[PDB]
This record gives C-alpha cells, sequence and structure tokens, in this order.
C-alpha cells in the first residue's frame, strides 16, 4: 500500500473514549465529516477499506455494522473467525496490509483509512510509508479512559491548509473544535 490514511476526534486531555464510547455526546457534523472522509473513494468501481481495533468494532451498533460502503478489516489476535458483518479479520496490521494487497482485494479497493482504537493508531503510525492524520481537536476537557498516542511531530508536519478541510474554528452544541491534517513523507 502506497500511503495509510488515519482519523481521529481527540479532546484537549488528548483522550479517544470513555466506557466503550467516546467521551463526549454526539455531534452531528463531526460525524458526517468521518462518513464523507472515509467512504469517499477517487475511482469509479472502487471503494475504500476501514481498519479497526476488536473494542471498536463492537462500540458501533449492531444494526449499523458493517461501515456501509467501505471494506471493515478489524484486528484482533484472540477471534478465529471475523465477527458478523464484518469483511475480513486480520490478526496484526501487517497482515492486514498484505491483505490489501491480494488480488481479489488490490483492484477493489481505492484508500485505506485507520480508524482506531489506540494500538491501532500506533502502530500505522510506526510503518515507514507515507501517512496522513486528519484529527479532529475538540477545545474542551471531557473525562476519558483510552488515549491517542503521542505523535511525532518531528515526522508529522502539519499542514495549514488542505482541499476540502475547512480551516476555521467550527462550532457545534455549544462545542468548538477545529480539523487539522498532519503528514509524514517516507
Ligand atoms: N475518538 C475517536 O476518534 C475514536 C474513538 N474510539 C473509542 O476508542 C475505544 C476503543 O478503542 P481501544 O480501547 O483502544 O480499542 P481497539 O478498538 O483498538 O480494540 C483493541 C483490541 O483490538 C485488537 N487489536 C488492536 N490493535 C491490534 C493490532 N495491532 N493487532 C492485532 N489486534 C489488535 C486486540 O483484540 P484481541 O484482544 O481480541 O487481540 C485489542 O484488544 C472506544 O471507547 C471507542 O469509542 C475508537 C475509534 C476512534
Ligand atoms: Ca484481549
Amino acid at each position: 500500500v502506497r500511503s495509510l490514511n488515519s482519523i481521529v476526534a481527540v479532546c484537549q486531555n488528548m483522550g479517544i473514549g470513555k466506557d466503550g464510547n467516546l467521551p463526549w455526546p454526539p455531534l452531528r457534523n463531526e460525524y458526517k465529516y468521518f462518513q464523507r472522509m472515509t467512504s469517499t473513494s477517487h475511482v469509479e468501481g472502487k471503494q475504500n477499506a476501514v481498519i479497526m481495533g476488536k473494542k471498536t468494532w463492537f462500540s458501533i451498533p449492531e444494526k449499523n455494522r458493517p461501515l456501509k460502503d467501505r471494506i471493515n478489516i478489524v484486528l484482533s489476535r484472540e477471534l478465529k473467525e471475523a465477527p458478523k458483518g464484518a469483511h475480513y479479520l486480520s490478526k496484526s496490521l501487517d497482515d492486514a496490509l498484505a491483505l490489501l494487497d491480494s488480488p481479489e482485494l488490490k483492484s477493489k479497493v481505492d484508500m485505506v483509512w485507520i480508524v482506531g482504537g489506540t494500538a491501532v493508531y500506533k502502530a500505522a503510525m510506526e510503518k515507514p510509508i507515507n501517512h496522513r492524520l486528519f484529527v479532529t481537536r475538540i477545545l474542551h476537557e471531557f473525562e476519558s479512559d483510552t488515549f491517542f498516542p503521542e505523535i511525532d511531530y518531528k515526522d508529522f508536519k502539519l499542514l495549514t491548509e488542505y482541499p476540502g478541510v475547512p480551516a476555521d474554528i467550527q462550532e457545534e452544541d455549544g462545542i468548538q473544535y477545529k480539523f487539522e491534517v498532519y503528514q509524514k513523507s517516507v
């Protein structure tokens, strides 16, 4: 795979989850952003793939699984078979990458998105491959029990602009947030 993309929303404490769910109540516009960015393919006949850990898969309401219009790959060292509704099960990020490179997948897949959690982000960030990280920074603090790993600011450079990503601070439900894009070139 030529390049990876990761997307996450974090609060001021770098928190991403609390008790199996998000630390903050629902933000409609943030959700729409995730859906659009991960579902949009730049090529006809192809779809994007999303890779996620097991607790992230089960955090999605059952009736909404798998994430529509994307090939869903779940990572787990314990499961024997892909959970009901998932397209593929992999035992490491490396296996999932290999999978994608395979014949069947290769022609069917456009972009690859990493959608969490912690260990999934961390493994993707360590690969010496071109990578774009789409971060939503929610400018408030919420209690969290699961955090985003540290990003190497020497490697991942913050872009000042990116096509189709609003620059300004956004606000919804009395909460402000900003979209940032960081890029690592390999
Ligand atoms: N704010 C945001 O952007 C996001 C927030 N969330 C939140 O994060 C939490 C879920 O995240 P987290 O707790 O970190 O869990 P994960 O979703 O990463 O699930 C962890 C499990 O996934 C498997 N796994 C994870 N990484 C790997 C790997 N590299 N290779 C193989 N298996 C792997 C293992 O399963 P096994 O034990 O079976 O081996 C591990 O126990 C929830 O609160 C969710 O709501 C999630 C995504 C994005
Ligand atoms: Ca486990």
